């Protein structure tokens, strides 16, 4: 239940929001999280849930926050304290000058660069997976593509067998949206205990694959250690199972739900590109946030050193503020504003790959599936936390309907 409210807490920006399980969670993750930009909400409240922690409301904040590294630091950046402090990945759990090193490493495994090249393989997976569901009529996309599709193209990439996904996946998702079985650090050591064994074999005898440019990297000349490699081999792990593969379903629900917007896709291709970051402004998934460094009066509100403040990078798209008309999904939008891969220092290294990722599946499912829609009478369920996903997300269509196409 709740904290007991800090002696420096006002109780007039006291609003018991629940990261992992909002109140209103059944009209939709993003509509949950936007009950805290209603009218009457202030820009910046504290909630006594989850042990209680502030959280910027709006994107002028939440911008600010992000940027601001002094006052607001990476070091403990979830919610609650005890997974925050656990919390180590390299170079999430860093701030400048630190972390600024760290990333150039990264890039050079998830970069533009490499994500060109993949773009053949990924494409080709793609298809192969929805030519395999289209006879069909009908699949469960959340297993039947969105996870498949960007776990196997990192698995690949990472040089990791497949068959060693639903245990990774299980483990990275008790970081996000813990079941219970789970503490955060408990499901980070298993992690680290995966990925120990294969840094050091990838040290001595090194490959091409993703883990052993990390490990055997270097970072501002110097060789980086056997802990910096695990501690960045686990946050890539992340992201390949547990961003791509939550998003891909909050895109496809949206499409399926509006046969309107697709056939604008369908009819004009060229405009697939934009209408990707549309959907990652409106379906933004991510937050997390920092940790206060010093006693800091922030907007009028007095925050207390250790104090943690969630900034979630999903609201800054969905403000009002930001958008106009922040609930709908307009490709034509001409400023598409939001801070769905973050903001400041720590701005994601895989967008690139993301988007390749997201675009490619549009492109290749409204040409072979243009017509589908949610199976008879089910109601999707949402679930919510450090990133939010879907339940499940059964769809249907008549294959008379669809086009095998040749890749
Ligand atoms: C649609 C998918 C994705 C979303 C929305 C997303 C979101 C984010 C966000 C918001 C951050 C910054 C968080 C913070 O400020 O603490 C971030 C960091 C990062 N992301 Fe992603 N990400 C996505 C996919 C990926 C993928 C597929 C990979 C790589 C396989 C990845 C790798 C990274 C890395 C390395 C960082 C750390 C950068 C740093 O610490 O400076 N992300 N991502
Ligand atoms: C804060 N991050 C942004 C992308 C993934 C997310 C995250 C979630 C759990 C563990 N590490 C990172």
């Amino acid at each position: 239940n709740l904290a007991p409210l800090p002696p420096h807490v006002p109780e007039h920006l006291v609003f018991d929001f629940d990261m992992y399980n909002p109140s209103n969670l059944s009209a939709g993750v993003q509509e949950a999280w936007a009950v805290l930009q209603e009218s009457n909400v202030p820009d910046l409240v504290w909630t006594r849930c989850n042990g209680g922690h502030w959280i910027a409301t709006r994107g002028q904040l939440i911008r600010e926050a992000y940027e601001d590294y002094r006052h607001f630091s990476s070091e403990c950046p979830f919610i609650p304290r005890e997974a925050g402090e656990a919390y180590d990945f390299i170079p999430t759990s860093m701030d400048p000058p630190e972390q600024r090193q760290f990333r150039a490493l990264a890039n050079q495994v998830v970069g533009m660069p490499v994500v060109d090249k993949l773009e053949n393989r990924i494409q080709e997976l793609a298809c192969s997976l929805i030519e395999s569901l289209r006879p069909q009529g009908q699949c469960n996309f959340t297993e039947d593509y969105a996870e498949p599709f960007p776990i196997r193209i990192f698995m690949l990439l990472a040089g990791l067998p497949e068959e060693d996904i639903p245990h990774l996946k299980y483990l990275t998702d008790q970081m996000t949206r813990p079941d219970g079985s789970m503490t955060f650090a408990e499901a980070k050591e298993a992690l680290y205990d995966y990925l120990i064994p294969i840094i050091e074999q990838r040290r001595q005898k090194p490959g091409t694959d993703a883990i052993s440019i990390v490990a055997n990297g270097q970072v501002n000349g110097r060789p980086i250690t056997s802990d910096e490699a695990k501690r960045m081999c686990g946050l890539l792990l992340v992201g390949g199972l547990d961003t791509v593969v939550n998003f891909l379903s909050f895109s496809m629900e949206f499409l399926a739900k509006s046969p309107e917007h697709r056939q604008e896709l369908i009819e004009r291709p060229e405009r697939i590109p934009a209408a990707c970051e549309e959907l990652l402004r409106r379906f933004s998934l991510v937050a997390d946030g920092r940790i206060l460094t010093s006693d800091y009066e922030f907007h009028g509100v007095q925050l207390k050193k250790g104090d943690q403040i969630l900034l979630p990078q999903m609201l800054s798209g969905l403000d009002e503020r930001e958008n106009a008309c922040p609930m709908h999904v307009d490709f034509s939008r001409q400023k598409v504003s939001h801070t769905t891969f973050g903001h400041g220092s720590h701005l994601c290294l895989g967008q690139h790959l993301a988007r390749r990722e997201i675009i490619v599946t549009l492109k290749e499912w409204l040409t072979r599936i243009p017509d589908f829609s949610i199976a008879p009478g089910a109601q999707i369920q949402h679930k919510s936390g450090i990133v939010s996903g879907v339940q499940a997300l059964p769809l249907v269509w008549d294959p008379a309907t669809t086009k095998a196409v040749h890749h």
